[PDB]
């Protein structure tokens, strides 16, 4: 029951693009106990690139930016596993530059890796075609490219998914497409409960439905973890895909509702017509790759607010 996180995966060479980010420094900071982490990236933020590097991670220079091929000179190629999280999704509404940069970034590194037992690309639900608010999705529910809040972005994971589902067939290299869900936890800064916790105290409006409220499959940092050996496991040629969420229906409104009784931080509930959006999953298909999650989202969000916003719980 008490089992180091370090032990789930031992002796292998992993490859980690997004290190810096939320989703994936967990991840690289995980593994790099008991493997050898390399982490792609631009460290752009002070002393992140020396915190992975106290952690034995190797850090490489690599940005999705640069199209050509000489960016991966000095890249070994024996790695045996590789988490390519990172996106280029800065906000200028050029859907080219994001469809490009992404895709091409997906070939030139699966293309490089080739010879690894497992790729792991991360997606995004934000590319289902809306259905009811409450609605499961499934891996095989339509799919479009709308996102009011950032329309390019899930174009830029459809483009993506196209190259390395192609990708994967061409070089014969196992491949998984974890389309993730809301991620959140104590480390970077808490995930999208944060962010909402973040609007309270700043007394900024909080949009819910007229009806009911929106809903999401929160998935835990520790959970995310856990499965992501699991989730190379899977992977195969053609690409496998999965929907990568928690195993509980998080309603958003029941989300904020919590952080107020936490904290005695009152929200600004605005019953409206139009929601930012988020999507609950389905959880069938992850559960038969990597078992059940383990973190109830009412004592991970607790945890999260502990530590990223200590002085605003009761004392
Ligand atoms: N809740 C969530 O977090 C969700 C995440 N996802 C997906 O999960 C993945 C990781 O997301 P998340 O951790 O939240 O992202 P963050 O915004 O936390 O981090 C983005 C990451 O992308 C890297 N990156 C961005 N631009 C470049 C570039 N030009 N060259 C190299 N690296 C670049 C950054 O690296 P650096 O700092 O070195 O520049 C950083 O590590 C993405 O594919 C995202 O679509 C999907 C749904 C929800
Ligand atoms: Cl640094
Ligand atoms: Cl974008």
């Amino acid at each position: 029951g008490l089992v180091p996180r370090g032990s789930h995966m031992e002796g292998k060479k992993i490859l980690v693009t997004g290190g810096t980010g939320q989703v994936a420094r967990p991840v690289a900071e995980a593994l790099a106990e008991r493997n050898e982490v390399w982490c792609l990236g631009r460290f752009g933020t002070p002393g992140v690139e020396k915190e992975l590097n106290d952690r034995g991670i190797t850090t490489f220079h690599w940005d999705m930016d640069d199209p050509g091929a000489a960016a991966y000179e000095g890249l070994p190629d024996d790695f045996t596993h590789v988490l390519h999280s990172a996106v280029r999704r800065g906000e200028d509404g050029d859907v080219n530059a994001a469809v490009e940069v992404n895709s091409v970034a997906c070939g030139r590194l699966m293309t490089h890796c080739r010879g690894a037992e497992a790729f792991l690309f991360v997606s995004t639900g934000a590319l289902y075609k809306r259905q009811t608010l409450d609605h499961a999705y499934t891996e095989d529910d339509p799919v479009d490219g709308v996102a009011d809040w950032l329309p390019a972005y899930p174009v830029g994971k459809i483009a993506a998914e196209g190259a390395v589902r192609a990708f994967a067939q061409v070089l014969n290299l196992p491949t998984t497409i974890a389309r993730l869900n809301i991620a959140y936890g104590p480390g970077g800064y808490g995930g999208v409960p944060m962010l909402y916790f973040k609007r309270m105290l700043a007394g900024e409006p909080i949009p819910v439905p007229k009806e009911g409220q929106n809903w999401c499959s929160l998935l835990h940092t520790d959970d995310l973890v856990a499965h992501v050996p699991r989730l190379w496991e899977a992977a195969a040629t053609p690409a496998t895909l999965v929907n990568w969420g928690g195993d509980e229906a998080v309603g958003i409104t029941d989300c904020v509702r919590y952080l107020e009784e936490l904290t005695g931080v009152r929200a600004r509930l605005v019953p409206s017509e139009v929601t930012r959006e988020t999507y609950r999953f389905d959880p069938t298909r992850r559960r038969e790759i990597t078992g059940p999650c383990r973190v109830p989202w009412r004592e991970g969000v607790r945890r999260t607010l502990q530590a990223l916003h200590p002085e605003h719980l009761p004392s």
